[PDB]
């Protein structure tokens, strides 16, 4: 209830299949700050199960290494808000996507809305869209993000992007 954007008409089936984090912003910077800060995580691929839920395979640095996570986004009463309980946030929302090259996404904690929010820009090959950035700036441009990061191909080909 603080992101003024959300997808008209979102089919999740669409969405499904292997996603790379190219960009990430947060209202703070502890965050996102090293490779172990708490909302700094790695899109590896979107699951829709038939119930209408999805699964979210994501990237972190837990402890030494690369753990692969799995986290299930379940569905509510608007299509492009899921509910979650996993990584100190409780919403998912997607912004925008055209399915076949990015999907723009945010997620927040109901209850501490400004000290949460954490976007990302998912795109679907390992490239670099500028057309995409484009459009996760603007819809950045509201928010109160105080750290930006934005990754190159040779990181995007990396388990927790190097």
């Amino acid at each position: 209830l603080i992101v003024t954007q959300t997808m008209k008409g979102l089919d999740i089936q669409k969405v499904a299949g292997t996603w790379y984090s190219l960009a990430m912003a947060a209202s703070d910077i502890s965050l996102l700050d090293a490779q172990s800060a708490p909302l700094r995580v790695y899109v590896e691929e979107l699951k829709p199960t038939p119930e209408g839920d999805l699964e979210i395979l994501l990237q972190k640095w837990e402890n030494g290494e690369c753990a692969q996570k799995k986290i299930i986004a379940e569905k509510t009463k608007i299509p492009a808000v899921f509910k979650i309980d996993a990584l100190n946030e409780n919403k998912v929302l997607v912004l925008d996507t055209d399915y076949k090259k990015y999907l723009l996404f945010c997620m927040e904690n109901s209850a501490e809305p400004e000290q949460s929010l954490a976007c990302q820009c998912l795109v679907r090959t390992p490239e670099v869209d500028d057309e995409a950035l484009e459009k996760f700036d603007k819809a950045l441009k509201a928010l109160p993000m105080h750290i930006r990061l934005s990754f190159n191909p040779t990181q995007l080909e990396e388990q927790c992007h190097i």
